[PDB]
């Protein structure tokens, strides 16, 4: 079974750790200490073929730490995340692009604009907004919630597909 190494980035606070555990372990979770960086492991069926995903779920104090520069080295695919109910989120995004963009010396990298928190009612950024910037990288945009399970999965496994494309 293939395997894929895939970094979830994005600001404190759009839930780039409920993303991830509820794919890993198909729980939201509303109290997860922000400081924690982990890796997470989840066997997956992707289009037929079983996979094997790994997963950095990122805090902000590691950003320019040597460790996490050797996971982004090694890292395949990016979630670019954010928040429809914080506009400072979808600013920052640009910011986690760039590091990518830096780390993995390349215009050729696969990665997902995730506008998070979906069944929020009281949006800022609209969903126009995000497709636009979304298209000026050339990637796609995804609205996700881990609270409902909205979009998580199509969230990461477009982002598998991306890389497979890609090798
Ligand atoms: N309503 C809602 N809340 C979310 C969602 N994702 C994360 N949260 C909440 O936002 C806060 C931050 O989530 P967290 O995963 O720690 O964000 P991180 O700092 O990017 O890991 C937590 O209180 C979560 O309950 C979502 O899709 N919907
Ligand atoms: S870390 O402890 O070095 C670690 C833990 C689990 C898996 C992996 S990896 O799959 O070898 N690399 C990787 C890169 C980016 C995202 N996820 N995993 C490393
Ligand atoms: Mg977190």
């Amino acid at each position: 079974m293939t395997e894929y190494k895939l970094v979830v980035v994005g600001a404190g606070g759009v839930g780039k750790s409920a993303l991830t555990i509820q794919l890993i372990q198909n729980h939201f979770v509303d109290e997860y200490d922000p400081t924690i960086e982990d890796s997470y492991r989840k066997q997956v069926v992707i289009d037929g073929e079983t996979c094997l995903l790994d997963i950095l779920d990122t805090a902000g104090q590691e950003e320019y730490s040597a460790m996490r520069d050797q996971y982004m080295r090694t890292g395949e695919g990016f979630l670019c995340v954010f928040a429809i109910n914080n506009t400072k989120s979808f600013e920052d995004i640009h910011h986690y692009r760039e590091q990518i963009k830096r780390v993995k010396d390349s215009e050729d990298v696969p990665m997902v604009l995730v506008g998070n928190k979906s069944d929020l009612p009281s949006r800022t950024v609209d969903t126009k907004q995000a497709q636009d910037l979304a298209r000026s990288y050339g990637i796609p945009f995804i609205e996700t919630s881990a609270k409902t399970r909205q979009g998580v999965d199509d969230a990461f496994y477009t982002l598998v597909r991306e890389i497979r494309k890609h090798k």
